[PDB]
């Protein structure tokens, strides 16, 4: 989970307990996007390098057969396990 997620989270909860729905539609979305899919950037990506490599290897050599590997939650993870 983000820095950005959980101070905007904390507001939409403090202004009212139903403002979690009320206070943020696109900013609810937008941090959750955060612990979805993670940033696009190079500090993270040099860490889980390995993991970032051998994902995308699985879709270049096999993507015809990705029920034995599968990318972005998978890559994700290893990156959030390292950094």
């Amino acid at each position: 989970y983000c820095g950005r997620e959980l101070e905007q989270y904390g507001q939409c909860v403090a202004a009212k307990p139903e403002s979690w729905q009320r206070d943020c539609h696109y900013l609810k979305m937008s941090i959750a996007q955060c612990t979805s899919s993670h940033p696009i950037i190079r500090q993270i990506r040099q860490a889980c390098a390995q993991p970032f490599e051998a994902f995308e290897e699985c879709l270049r050599q096999n993507e015809a057969a990705v029920g034995n590997c599968a990318e972005h939650m998978r890559r994700f993870l290893q990156c959030a396990e390292q950094v």
